[PDB]
């Protein structure tokens, strides 16, 4: 599904994404945003190392979900990659979270740095009541 801007920010914002590990919810915003458009069933293979990101968030399976094709992965999330491709958000969530308990944090998405980092980033919640 294609989530409708104040949607998801009011759903991320339910799920506990505001100020997790440090990361605001606009941020998580602008993220969704420039991975995916807020489209939960995107997929994007990547052919040059045979991975595969899925979901509104584009998490890799070469270390978070297991698609089972992908060589020499893990899955940190312990999660199918399918599960990053529902509807509810709720998994997806769960699986970023992990992601950014990492050191890098936010900074594991190249996308993030591009577009997001040092930017304002106050136009993705406004006006959505969170
Ligand atoms: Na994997």
């Amino acid at each position: 599904k294609v989530f409708e801007r104040c949607e998801l920010a009011r759903t991320l914002k339910r799920l506990g994404m505001d100020g997790y590990r440090g990361i605001s919810l606009a941020n998580w915003m602008c993220l969704a945003k420039w991975e995916s458009g807020y489209n939960t069933r995107a997929t994007n293979y990547n052919a040059g190392d045979r991975s595969t990101d899925y979901g509104i968030f584009q998490i890799n399976s070469r270390y978070w979900c297991n698609d089972g094709k992908t060589p020499g992965a893990v899955n940190a999330c312990h999660l199918s990659c399918s599960a990053l491709l529902q509807d509810n958000v709720a998994d997806a969530v769960a699986c970023a979270k992990r992601v950014v308990r990492d050191p890098q944090g936010i900074r594991a998405w190249v996308a993030w740095r591009n577009r997001c980092q040092n930017r304002d980033v106050r136009q993705y919640v406004q006006g959505c009541g969170v």
